[PDB]
């Protein structure tokens, strides 16, 4: 299988993301996470192979930053997720992203994923530009999503999908 986590500050939705991604209804079980949960899909990629996504869900409140610790070694996609209207959840990506980088060696593809997009826009407190350009320069690729919208969630997946099957 395939080793991905989700890290981010707290309630910027990876828990509501990661549901999404495994359920097809809305969702509606979601408290903060602690110890970090996993689940497995399998999944048909573009090349035709079938992919076992082995995935961690992880705590983004400040406390329980040594259990997420804990979770960083053998990833091979991470998808770091913020809030587009919580302007310090897009400070703390650069910091997840070292604290990943200082921790794993093996991560193949880094993610960061705008979440809440369904938002109003004159509510975001990050631009477009500011997240492309943050992403040129950390190795790294980002996309938009909503995680009561499935099709964003298929589609930030699909990225990692890809990805993973190149390896
Ligand atoms: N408007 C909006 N709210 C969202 C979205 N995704 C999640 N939420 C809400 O944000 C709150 C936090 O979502 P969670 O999925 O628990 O966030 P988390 O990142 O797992 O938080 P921790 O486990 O504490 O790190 C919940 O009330 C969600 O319903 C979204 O795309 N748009
Ligand atoms: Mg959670």
């Amino acid at each position: 299988g395939y080793k991905i986590i989700l890290i981010g500050s707290s309630g910027v939705g990876k828990s509501s993301i990661v549901h999404q991604f495994l359920f097809n209804r809305k969702i509606s079980n979601v408290s903060p996470t602690i110890g970090a949960a996993f689940a497995s899909k399998q999944v048909i990629a573009k090349n035709g192979k079938t992919l076992k996504l082995n995935i961690w869900d992880t705590a983004g409140l400040e406390r329980f930053r040594s259990i997420t610790k804990m979770y960083y070694t053998n990833s091979l996609g991470c998808l770091v997720v913020f809030d587009v209207t919580d302007r310090e959840s897009f400070d703390d990506v650069y910091y997840w992203i070292n604290d990943l980088r200082i921790n794993c060696h093996t991560t193949y593809y880094i993610l960061v994923v705008a979440n809440k997009i369904d938002i109003d826009k004159n509510n975001w407190r990050v631009s477009e530009n500011e997240i492309k350009k943050f992403c040129r320069d950390n190795d790294c690729d980002y996309v938009f999503a909503s995680s009561f919208e499935s099709d964003t969630v298929n589609n930030l997946f699909g990225k990692m999908i890809d990805k993973m099957s190149e390896i």
